[PDB]
């Protein structure tokens, strides 16, 4: 049926931005810089790591409703619609651009989920609902960083 | 049993109740804390309240093995706490400060009740808040480093 | 708006954890008599995946974009189950302990639901998991209550 | 309420089924030969581990909903459904037997899953929808054992 | 023949040792469900450790069917039709469930003795020492389960 | 000096008591009987190994003194002050015996303690300050089981 | 025309994008692998794939310790990487085949790169290349052991 | 009396041989001294709990037979067929009087095995078989103390 | 035991030793040199197997010891006290796997006299090691069995 | 003030445990003789406890609001334990370790005395725990000083 | 001197350079504040542990040359050539002193990996390639520290 | 390339070292005696166990390079340049011989670094750097047994 098929596509994008985010954490894990260094150092590479398990959980899902997942490296880029980093960024840019793909990664999680229920397909929705709620904690951290008069720093 | 015996059981009590308000404040402070720092201070609120969070069933048991009670009834730890329940929106630097002043009431106090225990014969007792002390004399020294100023970093 | 009322019940169920696991420790501590190694355990043991939920349920809301209760106060103010008051035998303890998990398990069925229609699958899923750990602490209490297994009872 | 004691139901056939799926596997970890042996060995083993899990779960849902799972050794046989494996078998008998066997149950489990919800019991929908995946793991992963032209040995 | 009847005994003995663990096993799993009262989390913990115990040697004694050129019990249908121990029936008291896997206990002790004996005469060391090393934790969870039964305490009974 | 050699005198004691007290605990834990059997079996070996413990460290604290422990075996009943188990017991007749003991040694622990800080021994007090809190503990354990009016089984 | 660190830096950028593109290779083959060796190489291609995967982050930061920068915009990772991405359907041989291919330009690409760092002066960089080439070798070894014939058992 | 009987004789020497043989072992631990010290004191503690596991086993085992283990400290000493070890003695004597014991144990299991298995007692002849492996390599390290001609000490 | 009887004891735990050690050096080969699409599992196997081989070597050394006699040591006496078979030449890895199992036979042979020659010398220890170490030798030839087994209805 | 006189101990207490375990290192890596094997261990061992003092004894200064010694070139004008200095024998350098440990014990008793009567429980407490691992030191040490062992002495 | 006794001289430096470097990282540690606190006392804390590891190394390795490492407490401010940290100092100051030491340190390394490939000495010409990359890490983990214009707190 | 072949023929030689001086040490383990036994024991299983691992690095190390180890037991003291132990030894002359070995296997692997080197077999010339200091360490614990005037025993 076409709803079936409509959740394989679905892996294929949530999969592609699972490395696509991947990618982009291990970007600000790298070029993180200033007074904050450690801790964002970390932060980066506990949340990316955290988006990194979920590749293979949703590229295996695919494969386990007689499908494939994305898999040509050349692929990724041409079905994620996470935005992929571009050009130097400060600190204040690299969370607010995690905050936008998580938030969009989000918002097309429950989307899919919707979609995977409608298809009776309990499993991948149930794999939708288990993962948003690590991108909402993700969100969260980030978003944190970003407010201020905390009377010490800001 | 004796009056002083019943002293010591007073204090336990005290110092249990105060040992469950300081944990549930470093709680509001691992969840409420905000902006550049929070990953450092998220954890530290976190690493530090569950040290205070040990202490619990510790000052707690302590009672029962003196063959009294501790307190126990939910409604009765703000009755008996003499620490400062968080009240409140806080920046983080408040607080900061807020656990400061908490800490330092408990460290008077777990001296002078080690001095009533002591007084009493009751080496264990005088134990327990001689070994507790020391983590919240730890506690208060990172605390009161995040509110130094003239780092050249940040400050 | 739904949204709003998730975010309300979140507060209960935080608030709920909160007293559930306090009574617990009333439990571990002040239970008594021949059984008293076995129950002790119990209650840390149940008291202990209580406790876990605490702090999921606090930052729940935080994940979206509301606030948790947290000031100390507030607990007493916002949680349905009732807190334990006086001295209690070990079976008054067990049916206190029934009693306000199964309020528990209503409510969260109840938050499930409404978590559901606001389209929050996330807190709808986080009340489905943790609803099953208080039908299992519910199942071993009430089979203390037991009788007829000729040995004791 | 009758829709109540329909998930009670579902939960004794489920149970049963775990625990013949899970002998079934033991038949294949024991029995399997040829140049595959090691690795066919270790998958039934690790397959087998993870529906003998479900055993427990399974039983204790029905405890835990005021019921009684199925516990007289006899009785297994009478409530499952799945086939019980019999008589001397290939191994490419043995995976194809395991793979229908695991259709059934996901079959089940989404049938089971939807009586739970419509019973309002979030937790045993929520414990069929776990495990199913678990699964559709092990359908996937013995399916690819049947597949040809690997250009190596097949 | 007089050559192989030895070994073809030993690979019985295995077949019907075997099958007792599964369905002893799935005894325990009953207790462990189905104990109730005020000693409920100390039985229930009794019924799943000794399960546990009982539960690893299915494996071993199947394997050694493997390991003699023979085979184990697999088909499940089979196992009630080789086991002796008898599978638990029908609503039982905590204490019934106790005296009813002391005597599956008992029966299983005196069956790998005898056992163990037929794999010596066999000249097959191996299987009298898995026998040997086996029957001791059946011994160990007879114990157990007799002290539940026993009075006097002062404390409960 | 003889403070000195007073404090080396109730290392030997305490020694010898814990050396007792945890074969005490071994007879309880191997001779308790009835339904609580498996509860109060590991209750004697948990409190036991704390016990056995204390051996080690009483002994060892003697020869930190420049002193001798109790070492010859022969010698353990003829210095100990605590009362060796004798005879057939009830299960509440051990529990009562292993209370009377402890109180024994809590009430010499004290008293060594004080010994210890009037010769300036500052370590061994410590070692008996540390101790007798496990011994409370036990103390307490015990006590509870001799409790009535639980209303499930007393 | 360019520092030595640039050149060294050159190579950095190229090694850590080839290890990208190698680990995704990688999970190709663990996710479409078929037939009855499935455990076997499904097992084989993570394990060697989660060796590639380690070395992504140990190259990106040599990068930041020269005072430069790894790549790091995931569009960048195609345009310098060497080896060759993964494309359409294999067989197992063909994936096998194509990973062997890949090791054997990363080997070649490590010993040139290690000598370059080494004529920078750059012994850590050199000693990098010469730890990871060897891991390199070990993968190149083992696919090459799977297309062997006459086992006398399956081939 | 029967050999059921004997057997449980066996048992309660073998047990009160293990406790004394252990006691014995913490004075070589404790009383060690010379350059050797470290090298000693961790040797004695080493096979001292070795010895110290085989107490619960050989008590255990007399309740497994329906019997029960001796549990009086009274009255170890009074079953024990070991020596215990008696007054000041150097690190060589220490050692041989090890030895001499663990000499007299492998001997009393060799003999003890056989009167299990004229009992029919496959499980007490194996505890015997494997504990009296652990005493021959006690026997084995301890003697290796006592050659001479090293080139280096001796 | 006679003086000969318990010579005869320590005999058998030299053979058995440095049986052990050319079974885990074979075992090592095979690890080494197996190839095809098998390659993995088999890798794994000859290692895995090899392992529980190895460790019995110091067992069955440190067997004679503990009788007051010494093991086989001097790295020649080896191959002059072994019965087991040193692996020679290229082998296909079928011919690994029976070369394996032949070796396995003569261990699981070997054992089960020895194990009669300690009972009858009263060295019940000895016996008992006997007893343990042949199955784990009696597993791995069941494993290497299998592996020439046919008919599976996927690759043979 | 009283306050600066707890703190002064901890600075004597502190940059003793530097230079000791320095010593120990000393130790460590300069043992020979057939009994190199255990000693190379039981300077690394007795190294190691002393080694975990030093943090416990500086980071004690900082909860009392003063400052540890921190400046490297402070450690040798503060300390009271003798640096171990030029070629030892290994039964020296036991001697040199002895009289450290013993120095070091008495100084923690009067500084444990000194934090008493400055009602300062915990730094009273830290000294108290510490002293019994260098009195656990002195006897290992002293033993391999003893004679007629029979068998090497 | 000889190319031998040239490798000896370096890594004595290279181990009294290990030393005083620790040193100063307890320093930091300690004495580090402000509202960084436990980030920065945590980093220095994780990259005195890394240096601390190499005193027993560059040590030991002197050993293995049949030479001596530096040893009496007094010789390492005499040997070291990092600079001692004095005074009381910002945390500014602190990790631009840091920095300052690493690089002198990996400067040395360098050279001194030089004269051991010279010496033929490829064991100590390992180390120190192999300690050097620590080096470099902390190096830059400091620089991060320093940069500015982060967008959050510089 | 020439140089390529001889990398191959120094790991034939070099892995078959390993196994001739992993089984030498293996001797010493079990016959040492004396008063210093459990500490010479470990030694030489401490010693012998790093030797051990290196026999399967040096044996692929040949498979990497397209070439094959010594496999046949029979080939192993055909290949072997260290000598294999004969006959009864003392301790002294145990750790004289191992010293001896340990002298030519580090001579070897400086001169089959350079080999590699050579061939630009970067990979080769690694594995012997930091083999080669494993042995340095042996070396060096060895040579200490044998040095006198220690002030205790020699
Ligand atoms: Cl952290
Ligand atoms: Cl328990
Ligand atoms: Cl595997
Ligand atoms: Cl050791």
């Amino acid at each position: 049926t076409t709803l079936k098929e409509q959740v394989l596509t679905t892996l294929k994008r949530e999969q592609a931005n699972a490395v696509v985010m991947y990618l982009n954490y291990k970007k600000y894990h790298w070029l993180t810089y200033g007074p904050l260094f450690r801790d964002l150092h970390l932060l980066f590479e506990e949340q990316g790591s955290e988006v990194f398990a979920m590749i293979d959980e949703l590229a295996e899902r695919s494969l386990m409703l007689d499908g494939q997942p994305v898999a040509d490296p050349a692929d990724y880029l041409k079905v994620a619609t996470v935005t992929p980093s571009s050009g130097q960024l400060t600190v204040k840019q690299m969370i607010e651009e995690a905050i936008a793909n998580h938030e969009l990664i989000i918002t097309e999680m429950h989307q899919d989920a919707e979609i995977a229920t409608e298809a009776g397909d309990i499993g991948t929705a149930d794999l939708y609902t288990r993962l948003v709620q690590t991108h909402q904690k993700h969100r969260w951290f980030l978003k944190e960083f970003l407010a201020k008069g905390d009377g010490l720093v800001s």
